[PDB]
């Protein structure tokens, strides 16, 4: 099966690396065992994803490691033509912290370096092993630490060169013109990976990142409070371009630049997730599509909501 590279669809980062337009994304449902994980990543780079995106916090960094060592030896892949995110969480955002957090993940990953190493969040909590500190009430542990301190030591593993490009999750337009106008800033973030589909279609947040230079990358694709896929217009249009409902929602991100991260843990939707570029919306499609937005969010984040660097208060 042909790979999904940035030879194939790309978009160029405003550092000169290339991002493969469509990732395959691995956050890991409660109910879902890590076997899963490992199994679908493997079918995933089978049928020809390239660009990997995981996270500390979803704790299958080994079987997506694993995963991808296993498609390297039998020949799948090569290194150099994977695109492999991972992100640093929000209890290491202490900037003595975020070198050796990036060194353990390349270490769980298997890897010497990723292409992308991003911030999870604007918002850190109570350094130490568990990835949720709470008081007795329930709580969050949260801390003071100003995100452009950490983005300096992301700075500094790219010059490092443990991490091809450096971006930033869930932040806001104000945190992003706090990282581009800091005193002396090395690297602007190549992302703003933040949440995306139909019902929160992001288009402030899209036009300012698209003016800076800033590629927007979209968790949630599918809505993750109503159904998306179940939309009767969403599935009008489907029936109209002799297409999925999930596959229209897709095509809709990647027809306005945004670089979408589909998963599935059921093989037959991964590979008709990667026929996203075998067909385009007209115009009036993509009109209708836009008037489905609910500014609806269903990932809100809210174990940070104490915090004043929250980053969803704001209208974007
Ligand atoms: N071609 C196709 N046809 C029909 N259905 C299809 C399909 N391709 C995928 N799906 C289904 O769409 C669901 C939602 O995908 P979405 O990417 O919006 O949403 C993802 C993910 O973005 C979201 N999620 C929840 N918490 C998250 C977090 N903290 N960070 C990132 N993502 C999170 O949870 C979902 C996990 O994926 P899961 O496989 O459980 O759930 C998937 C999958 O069951």
């Amino acid at each position: 099966f042909q790979g999904m590279s940035s030879k194939q669809h790309c978009v160029k980062l405003n550092d000169g690396h290339l991002i493969p337009a469509l990732g395959f994304g691995t956050y890991k449902p409660k109910e879902v065992p890590k076997s899963k994980s490992l199994e679908a990543a493997c079918l995933a780079l089978d049928v020809g994803y390239r660009h990997v995106d995981t996270a500390y916090a979803y704790q299958v960094e080994e079987e997506i490691g694993q995963a991808i060592q296993s498609a390297i030896a039998a020949g799948v892949v090569k290194r150099e033509d994977l695109f492999v995110t991972t992100k640093l969480w929000c209890t290491c955002f202490r900037p003595e912290l975020v070198k050796p957090a990036l060194e353990k993940s390349l270490k769980k990953l298997q890897l010497d370096y990723v292409d992308l190493y991003i911030m999870h969040y604007p918002v850190p909590m109570k350094s130490g092993d568990n990835d949720f500190p709470v008081n007795e009430q329930g709580k969050s542990l949260l801390d003071t630490v100003d995100f452009c301190d950490t983005w300096e030591r992301l700075e500094e593993c790219k010059d490092a060169g443990l991490v091809k490009s450096i971006g930033v999750s869930n932040f806001n337009h104000r945190q992003l013109e706090r990282i581009l106008n800091k005193p002396g800033l090395k690297y602007k973030p190549v992302c703003n990976q933040v949440e995306c589909h139909l019902y929160l279609n992001q288009r402030k947040l899209l036009d300012y990142c698209e003016s800076k230079d800033i590629v927007l990358v979209a968790y949630g694709a599918l809505g993750t409070s109503p159904v998306l896929l179940n939309d009767p217009v969403l599935c009008d249009v489907a029936k109209k371009n002799k297409r999925s409902p999930a596959l229209i929602a897709l095509r809709y991100l990647i027809q306005r630049g945004i670089v979408p991260l589909a998963q599935s843990f059921k093989e037959n939707e991964m590979r008709e997730n990667l026929q996203v570029f075998g067909f385009q919306l007209s115009p009036e499609d993509m009109k209708t599509l836009d008037g489905l937005n609910k500014n609806f969010r269903y990932l809100p984040a809210e174990f940070l909501v104490d915090h004043p660097e929250y980053p969803f208060v704001e209208e974007y």
